[PDB]
C-alpha cells in the first residue's frame, strides 16, 4: 500500500524528436509530458502545443499508460502563458485517461487554463495562479471561463478574470481550485502516489466517470463521449455480439432470445 | 416481412382489477393500455391515472413485453384530457420507461390527453385524429414537457401557436408539422400500429433502451444523464472487467484491474 | 426559539410490514427512514430499496409530514452501499429528487459507494464528527455516472468531484465540511438533536415555498425534467387563483370562459 | 364566432412624440408597433430601436393590452434590416415580454429584420413575404438568438443553410420549413393577423404568460428559469 | 498608492427620490439605495430609479465599473404589486460593465439576491446575509436559486433557502458567497481599489468575459450576449469593415481578399 | 452570377499517400474528401477514418480552402457505414472545423455513414439517395450526436422513429423531414453542390466560422462556448484594443486601455 505508493519511480525517456518538451513513461503506467522552456517560465509557443498534442495522442493510444502528468521543467514554473492551444484543451478534455497537472511555481494565463483543464491539480507550496487576459488585452471565454466557474464558483471566477491578480497555493486550495498542496520537494512523490492510486482502479470505470463529469458541462459533445463509452461497453456484451455473430453465422439476428430488464 | 408484420394479432386480457382502463398483452411482446371511458371521450380521472401507472409499471417489469401501446376505447377519442397533478408522475414514467411507448390515436387527443400522446415515443394517427391544447381556454396550462418537449417536436413557432390559440388540428396538419409519425385509415389504425411495434420488436431491446435514454438526454439534463449513465452501468456489469469486483469479493481477494487493457 | 428547537422529540413507529428499514413519524411533522442492517454497515439490498421507495412515497403523501430524515441504524454507518446487479436504486434516487419535501441525510459513520450517492441526493446533510465519506466504484469495478457524478460536481466543484471518483479515498467530517459536501459537523452524541433542530427551522417555513424552491434548485440541473416540476407547481398555484378557477366555474356553470375582467399585468 | 373574429378593427393613435414608428391600440386589446420608414424598406436605425423599446414597454404596462403586433409600414417591407447595437436590447424585451408578440410580415424581412420576426412568438406572412439573412454577404452576423433560436424553429440543417448562403426565401418556403405560422393574401394580412390576436385575447392572459415563459425556458437556461419563477411568485401572491 | 488615492464623487442624484447616484472622475458610478429608515428595502419606485441610473452608467462612456450599495453602515438592502426588481436583476446581469456590491450590514431577502447578481461582492466585517422568503411564503426561484447554487454549491444553496438563517461576514466568505471581508472603516477604499484594478484592464475583455461567464448559466440568452460582443468585435476588424468600405467605395464586397485561418 | 456558380470546376489532386480516400482541391477554394471503397459501398474502416482525419486537418490549415465537401466514390453510395470508434474523433473534427462541411450524397448514407452526413453542416442529396440507421437491427447504436443532434434536425418524434425502426428513407422523405437541404438530379449532383459551395465562398469566412460556432453552441454546452469564445478572442486580436497588449510589450511599456471607449 503506502510503501508501494511511495516506491521510487523510474522514468523511461521518449523525448527523441521533440524540441520544446520532454516525454517520459514509467513501467507502472504513468506518462509525463514536461514543458521544457524554463528560460521563459515554460510559456508555450505553437510548436510546443503541436508537440504536446502528439505526446498526449501517444499516451492515449499506449495501452500500458493509464494516467498522464502534465508539468513544467524546473521548480519555478508550470507554464507562464502562450492558438492551436484550443485543440490541446479539447484533447485533454476528451482523453479517456486521467490527466494530472503537477504545478510548481507559476501557472498563469493560458498556462493557468491548462492546469484547470486537467482532471486534477497537485500543487507545490510555491505555486502561483492567475489569469492575465484583461491586463494584456486578451481573454479565454471558453473553458477558461465557464469551466473555472464550475470549479471555484461564479463570484470567484469573476474576481479571477476581472482583476487578474495572482493567488498563492493556499488561496488556490481554499477556493477548491487545486486538489492538494504539498512541499516542493515532495511534489513528484505525491503526484506519483495519486497516479498510482488511480492505476489500481478500473480503467473502464475512470473513463466512463470522466465522460460523465464532462457531460455535465459539454452538452451534446459530452453526450457523444458518454454514449461512445456505452457503445464500446455494448460491443463487449453477448447481445451486442449477436449482431456480428449474425454475419459470421449468416442469418437473421435474433434478439428475442435476450432478456429485457426493467 | 409484411406477411409477418401484418400477421394477425392475438391479444390476451389482463384487465382484472381495473375499472377505468383495459390492459392486454399480445403473444409477441406488445402491451396495450386502453383508456376505457368513451362516454366522456376517454378523459382521465385520478383513478384512471393511478391505474395507468400500475399497468405501465407492469409492462416495464414484464420480461415478455418489448413495446407498449397507449390508446383510447373506440374510434372517436384517444383522450380528451383531464376529466372536466398525478398525471405528472405518469408522464415521467412514460419518459423513463426503457421500452418504446406508442400512442395509437383515433379521434380526439386534446389537452392533458394531447400531452400524453406527445410523451409517447411515437404516434400513429387515424385520418380522423384531432389534436390540440385547451389550457389557456379553460384557464390552465402544462409548462413542463407539454411545452418544452412539444417545441423539440414541431419547433418554437408552431409550439407557441398550438398553446397560445388552442386551435384543433386535423391529421394532415399534425403530420405536416411533424407532430405524429404517420396517418392511416381509421380501419387500419391497429394493424398499422402493430406493424410498427413488430418492426421495433425485431431490434435489440438494449439498443432501444440506450437510444431512448440518449434522446431523452438531449432534453433532461442530469435526469437524462442518470438514465443514460444507468444504462452504461448495466452494460459494464455484463463485461469481464465489470465483473472483476464481484468475482474478487466472492473469492475473498483484492480486485486486480491490471488484467484488463486500456483502450484509447 | 432555542427551547422550541431543542425540545424533546416524540417518535412514533410506523415500521409494520418493513424488514430492512425502520419508519417513524414525529408529532411535529418529521418523518424518519432508517436503514436497519447495521451488521453490514447498513448496506442496501433490493428489498431495502423497494422499502425506502414505499416509505418515501408514504411521507410524500402524508399531509402531516413536512420534512424527511434519511439515516442508518446505530452510530457506525449511514450506508456502506449496495449489498452482495439490479438497479432499482436509480428509481429511489429520482424519488428523493422529485420529492416536494426537504430530505435531510443524518450521517453517523460511513457513507460510502451507493450510500454516498444517497446522502448527496438528499437536500442537506448533517454529519457527526465520526462521519466518513467516499465512493468505491472504480476501486471495485463499477460507477454512478448519473447524479452521482454530475450532481456531485454541482456540490463540490469539478476538481474535487474528479478526485473523489478517480481515487476512491475516504474523507473525514472536516474534509467533507471544508469542501461543501455536508452542511454541518456536530458531535456524534448530538446528531439527532441538531438534525431535529434543522428540521424544525425548515418546518417554520411555508411548505409551498420549500416545494417551489426545491424544484427551482433541481431545475438548474435537470433540464426539461426540472421544468416539469417547476411548471407543475405553477399549475398548482394557478388553480388556487380566481383566474385559474374561472375555467372550472364556466364549466360548472356551462357557459363560456370570460377572462375579460382579469388584468393583463406587466 | 368568426363574426367576432373578423369584425372591423379600430385603431386609436398613440404616435405622439415618435418619429420612426407609428404606435396604435385597439380597444379590444391589441397594440401595434409599425416601423414607419418605407422609403428604406422599413430598415431600423438607432432612433427607431429606442422608439420601439419605448412603445413595447408602454404596451407591456398597459393592462388593457393583451397582444402586440410588430409590422412595417406599407406592403413592400416588414423590415429590411439595420441601417450602436441597441437592437439586442429590443430582441430581449420582445423575448421577456409577458404578452404574445406577433410579427405581421408583408414583403421583405431581411437581415436584422429577419431576426426580429423570428423573435416574435408568431409570424403571420403575406403571399409576397420574402425572408433571409445577409450578414455573411455584408461581413457581419447575429450569432445570438438569430442563430440558436432559429435552429429551434427550422432545425440545424436549415439554419446552417439560411445563414451560410444568405439566400432569400419566399412565403411558401418559409411556411414549409416552419419559419412562419401561416401565409395569407396580402390584402387579408391585417384581417387574419387581428383574427389570430383575438383568438389569443379570448384566452387566459396568465396562462399565456406562463406558457411563453415555459417555452423560453427550454432555450434560455437560468434567464428562462427567472421568468418562470417570477411567474410562480406572481401566482403565489394570489393564494 | 494610486489604488488607495482619495476618491472624488460628483453628485448626479438630481430628480431621484429613493437613491443617490454619483460618479468619480476615475470612472466609477455608485448607485446608493437611500432609505436607511427601512434598512434600505426597495419599493417599486426605488427599482425604477435604480434601472434608470444603471442605464445612465451603461451609456456613460467615462464609466467603467458600477458600485451598488445602501446608505449608511447598517444595511445594504433588506428586501422588497409589481415585481419590477426582476427587470433590474436582468439589467445588472446584462450590463457590459462590472457591477460590484459593497455590503455593510444587512443583505437580506430580495436584497440578498441583489448582491448575488452583482459580479463581485465586497463585504464589511459587520455584513449579514440570507434569504427570508419561505419565512413569509414567497420565494425567488430564478437567479435567486439557480445562480446562488453556481456560487456556493447545491447543498449550501438548499440550506440557505430552506432554513432562512442569517450568516455573518466570515461565514459568507468561507462559502464563497462574497469575494472579500474588510473592516467597516475600509469598506469604501477597498471597494474603490478593486474597481480601479478593473478600470486598468481592457473594457472589451471584461465585457466579453462577463458574457462568457453568464453564458455558462443563461442558455441562448447568454449566447445572445456573447455573440453580440463577437458582432461588435467583428465591426472593428478589417474584414468586418469590408461591407461599409465596399459601399463607400461604390463597389461589391470582396472577401476573397481575407485569409481563412484554421 | 449564375454563370459563375455553374462555371466548370478544376480539381487538383492531393491524394498522394492515401489508400482509402481521394483528396482534391479546386482553385476557387473547395476541398473535397472522397471515400474511395465503392466495392463495399464506401464503408469506412479504421484506416479510412485516420485518412479522413488527416485530410480534414489539411483542409483546415489550407488558407486557400474555404469549404469542404465529403462524398463517396461513384453514384451508388456516400457511405454504407462501418466495415473501431475512431470515427468519433472524426465526428468531433467535422463539428469544430471552422469551415463549412457539405455532405454530397449519392445513393446510400446508412448507419455510421448516416451520422457522417448528419454531422456535415449541409447535405446535398441526389434523387437516388437513401438514408437510415441500422444500429438496433445489428445490436449497435450511436447515442451521441447520432441521437441528440439528429433530434435538433428532424425533431424528437422523427428521430425516435428513425432509430427505433431502422427503416430506409428516400431522398424526398429526407427532404420533407428536413434531414437534407436539397434534392437534385443525380447527373447534376456535382454541379449543384459546387454552386452551393461557391455561394458560401462569396461570403465572409470569419462570419461563417462565427455562425457555425454559434449554431454548435446551441447544442454543445461549454464545448460550444469554447469554440464561440475562441472566435471572439481571434476577432479581438484583430482590433486596436486587442493590439494594445501586444504593442505594449513590443513598445516596451505597460499596456494602457484608457484610450478605448466603454461602450454600452
Amino acid at each position: 500500500d503506502e510503501t508501494m505508493l511511495y516506491a521510487p519511480v523510474e522514468w523511461h525517456d521518449c523525448s527523441e524528436g521533440y524540441t520544446d518538451i520532454r516525454y517520459e513513461k514509467s513501467t507502472d503506467g504513468i506518462a509525463k509530458i514536461t514543458i521544457n522552456r524554463p528560460q521563459v517560465r515554460n510559456a508555450f509557443r505553437p510548436l510546443t502545443v503541436k508537440e504536446m498534442i502528439q505526446a498526449l495522442a501517444d499516451a492515449r493510444y499506449d495501452d500500458n499508460v493509464g494516467v498522464i502528468i502534465l508539468t513544467g521543467e524546473g521548480d519555478k514554473a508550470f507554464c507562464a502563458g502562450g492558438l492551436n492551444v484550443l485543440d490541446f484543451q479539447r484533447q485533454i478534455r476528451t482523453c479517456p485517461k486521467p490527466v494530472v497537472a503537477m504545478v510548481a511555481g507559476y501557472s498563469i494565463g493560458g498556462g493557468h487554463v491548462l492546469h484547470m483543464m486537467c482532471d486534477l491539480t497537485i500543487a507545490a507550496e510555491n505555486a502561483i495562479f492567475g489569469q492575465t487576459g484583461p491586463k494584456v488585452g486578451s481573454f479565454d471565454g471558453g473553458w477558461g471561463a465557464s469551466y473555472m466557474a464550475r470549479i471555484v464558483g461564479q463570484k470567484k471566477a469573476r474576481e479571477i478574470w476581472f482583476l487578474c491578480r495572482q493567488y498563492d497555493a493556499q488561496q488556490a486550495l481554499d477556493m477548491g481550485l487545486v486538489n492538494t498542496v504539498v512541499p516542493l520537494a515532495d511534489l513528484e512523490k505525491e503526484t506519483v502516489r495519486w497516479c498510482r492510486e488511480m492505476l489500481q482502479n478500473s480503467p473502464m470505470a475512470l473513463r466512463c466517470l470522466k465522460a460523465a463529469l464532462n457531460a455535465d458541462c459539454d452538452g451534446q459533445a459530452g453526450l457523444q463521449e458518454l454514449a461512445g463509452n456505452a457503445t464500446m461497453l455494448f460491443y463487449m456484451t453477448e447481445e451486442g455480439q449477436e449482431g456480428r455473430n449474425a454475419f459470421n453465422q449468416k442469418r437473421q439476428p435474433d434478439f428475442s432470445k435476450f432478456k429485457r430488464n426493467p
